[PDB]
């Protein structure tokens, strides 16, 4: 049971990793219809409750309370999650405020979501192939169906928005195509996960998994379509000022997820022996580094 | 060129008719639709006349230098030989079954042996769609690549569609459906690629076709796979000692014929490359025999 810590300390890691893919790159709008006081302001509420839930899971963890630990983890990876989005979003906005700033231009979709939407898929994927019978509880499956079912919903809205936007007639139907494809995968894949659910077996499971693979390329195809060079749009066109007020934010909101990653580290660290836990240190310091981590992010919003 | 025309077909040819014995390992089932086994063994003697003249036609038209005759004959010759293995293996079930004491086999909810051979041509199709560089995806190509699969896939789609009548159970009933849809979407959604590469040829569309390529291979394996899940199966002719013998007798003599023109196959090959100087026309020649006999050994493995 306290397994199920090591556990969130770890796709939590990974979900907090995985969107530093806004922090390295070009300059494109990271969120839809906000303004940048706003946007700092969402940042400046993240951070409070950044301070909070690094209280929380150090004392929970120090109580011995595992369970809800967990939790404040999982709460916390979300929170950093928003904030890194909001750090690249702001970073952007600032960027074309400046003077001789030319706009971003939207592509057909927006690649930070349906690229996260396929890692989603993949995981969920992988989660139903990589789990044991016993192990798979009508809970767990109705979690992963239930998280394909968002990403699928999600996938598909876009590629109705890329087919409409579409003035090519190749590009209009294939995207059609693909998203038929995507949710007929979908629906066969989803039976077999309700049948492993109703009479669970192993025939029934490696069924699962062999219904698998269609979802995924038909996903992964999809996606793949998308996002062909002429469907991209444009990044924004910024003086150097403006790449330099990016890369400012952006440097301080990483220092942020970093600091939040070598906490959970060390959180998933005294996971083994914690009564004896040797590494005390190492726990408390990284509440002082996300802090000063904070602390960056927030000078870097207010100057520039 | 014309002479490159030919290593094409001894290789397709090849792996085509080693292909077939899917046929020649294995228990005792009825490897057609409804026929005789006299009518079937007179079938055999057509098949056995024509492999002979096939069999100098196009030794004359290679020695010739008529190369592109010779790589048609070849094909025909695939074709006969393909058909000759196929009755060979009914005319042993239907001899394997007469025998005192058997029990007849019983059918699957789907023809096992038709369908692996479509989904191996479906990967095929869709494999020389990855392995074709542009420009070489000549129109003719193309068309007969769709055509292919359309075939397949018609194939796969009915006898799914008859496995889901077949079936008493909702689950297995419901889900051969889904899997039917997936497979059709993902192949109506790769062969629109296959369309647009051929009148708007490029690098981007070729890459398309073969990143579209992935869904249809995955929703044909995976609705496969289902549909040879063993409670599908039905079983195989319980046969006594004598019937066994009598089908090995008959399966030896058609391996006999199929390895011959193998050998045969790649004694054509050996030659195209230095025809004005090839030293072994005895090879060549020694395959004439090889195949002869080995009709010689059919037939009369085929009288009792």
């Amino acid at each position: 049971c306290k397994g199920k810590m090591q556990l969130v300390a770890d796709l939590l890691l990974l979900s907090s990793e995985a969107r530093p893919v806004l922090f390295e790159g070009p300059a494109s709008s990271g969120a839809g219809a906000e303004s940048f006081e706003q946007c700092r302001d969402t940042i400046i509420a993240r951070t409070k409750g950044l301070s909070i839930l690094t209280h929380d899971v150090q004392s929970q963890l120090n109580m011995g309370r595992f369970g809800e630990a967990g939790d404040s983890l999982v709460e916390l990876g979300d929170l950093v999650v928003s904030l890194t989005e909001c750090s690249a979003h702001a970073a952007y906005l600032a960027a074309v405020a400046t003077p001789g700033a030319q706009p971003a231009q939207p592509g057909l979709v927006d690649r930070y979501r349906v690229t996260r939407c396929r890692h989603e898929v993949e995981q969920g994927c992988a989660v139903l192939r990589a789990t044991p019978l016993a192990d798979m509880t009508p809970q767990l499956l109705l979690e992963v169906s239930q998280g394909l079912s968002r990403n699928l919903k999600f996938l598909t809205d876009a590629c109705a928005l890329a087919s409409d936007k579409s003035r090519d007639r190749f590009s209009r139907e294939q995207f059609k195509l693909g998203v038929k494809c995507m949710s007929t995968s979908a629906s066969a894949l989803l039976a077999c996960v309700r049948e492993v659910k109703v009479a669970p077996s192993e025939l029934a499971r490696s069924r699962c998994a062999l219904f698998s693979g269609p979802l995924v390329q038909a996903v992964s195809a999809l996606v793949g379509f998308a996002t062909e060079p002429q469907f991209l749009g444009r990044a924004a066109a910024v003086s150097a000022e403006g790449k330099a007020v990016q890369t400012a934010i952006l440097g301080g909101a990483m220092s942020v997820v970093s600091a939040c990653v070598l906490l959970t580290q060390c959180l998933r660290d005294l996971a083994q022996h914690p009564d004896g836990g040797a590494k005390m240190s190492d726990h408390r310091e990284r509440l002082r580094n996300s802090a000063c981590a904070v602390s960056e992010g927030c000078t870097l919003l207010s100057q520039a």
